[PDB]
C-alpha cells in the first residue's frame, strides 16, 4: 500500500541476495582486509559524489523535495575525510575507480538527468541501507582493521546529524508515502530500486574479483 512497504517489499529477494554476496558475507563475519575496505570506501565516494549531485540537481522539484534532508544525510564530506586518512592527501588523484563502479556512477546521473522521479528509489537504497547498518558494520570493521589511534577513517559510519536512527528512518518514510506518481512512474521507482540492489551486487561481485583473482 504505502510506497515504503512496497520498496520493502518488492525489494527482499535482491536485498538478501546482496548480503549473501561473497564479499559482504566475508564483511559480516569479520574477514574484510586493509585492501579490501579501502576499495568499498572509494567505491562510496564515487557513488555517493553523483548521488548527492543529481540530489542538488532535483532538490526543488515536486518528484523529490520531500524527500530532501541535506543536513541529515549527506555523505559526500565525511568520505572526503576517510579517503584522505586511508589514501593520503593525494587520495583524490590515487582512488580506484573501477567499471562496476562507473556503471552504478552513470546510472545515477542517467536517473538524474533524464529520470528525477525514480531518484528516491536511489536515495532510499543508499541512506537507510547505510544508516541502519553503520553502527554494526562499523564495530565489525574497528575490530578487522586495527587503526592507529589517529581519531579518523571511520566518519562514513557516523550520521552527526540524526540523533536516533528510528525516528529518521519513520519521517523519511512518512515523506516518502506523500510523494505524489502516476501508476506507471510507481512501477517504475519500485523496479529502480532493484536495479539499485543490483548494482551493488555487481559492485561486490567486481571487488572479490579484483581482491582474489
Ligand atoms: C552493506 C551492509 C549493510 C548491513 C549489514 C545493513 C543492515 C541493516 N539494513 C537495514 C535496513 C535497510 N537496509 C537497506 C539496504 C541494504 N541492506 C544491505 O544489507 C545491503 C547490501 C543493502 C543495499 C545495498 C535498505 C534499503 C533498508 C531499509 C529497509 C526498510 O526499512 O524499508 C536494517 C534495519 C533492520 C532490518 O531491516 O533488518 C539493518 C540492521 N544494511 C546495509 O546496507
Amino acid at each position: 500500500q504505502d510506497l515504503s512497504e512496497a520498496l520493502k517489499e518488492a525489494t527482499k529477494e535482491v536485498r538478501t541476495q546482496a548480503e549473501n554476496a561473497e564479499f559482504m558475507r566475508n564483511f559480516q563475519k569479520g574477514q574484510v582486509t586493509r585492501d579490501g575496505f579501502k576499495l568499498v570506501m572509494a567505491s562510496l565516494y564515487h557513488i555517493y559524489v553523483a548521488l548527492e549531485e543529481e540530489i542538488e540537481r532535483n532538490k526543488e522539484s515536486p518528484v523529490f523535495a520531500p524527500v530532501y534532508f541535506p543536513e541529515e544525510l549527506h555523505r559526500k564530506a565525511a568520505l572526503e575525510q576517510d579517503l584522505a586518512f586511508w589514501y593520503g592527501p593525494r587520495w583524490q588523484e590515487v582512488i580506484p575507480y573501477t567499471p562496476a563502479m562507473q556503471r552504478y556512477v552513470k546510472r545515477l546521473h542517467e536517473v538524474g538527468r533524464t529520470e528525477p522521479e525514480l531518484l528516491v528509489a536511489h536515495a532510499y537504497t543508499r541512506y537507510l541501507g547505510d544508516l541502519s547498518g553503520g553502527q554494526v558494520l562499523k564495530k565489525i570493521a574497528q575490530k578487522a582493521l586495527d587503526l592507529p589511534s589517529s581519531g579518523e577513517g571511520l566518519a562514513f559510519f557516523t550520521f552527526p546529524n540524526i540523533a536516533s536512527a528510528t525516528k529518521f528512518k519513520q519521517l523519511y518514510r512518512s515523506r516518502m508515502n506523500s510523494l505524489e506518481m502516476t501508476p506507471a512512474v510507481r512501477q517504475r521507482v519500485i523496479e529502480e530500486a532493484k536495479t539499485a540492489f543490483l548494482l551493488n551486487i555487481q559492485l561486490f561481485e567486481e571487488l572479490q574479483e579484483l581482491l582474489t583473482h
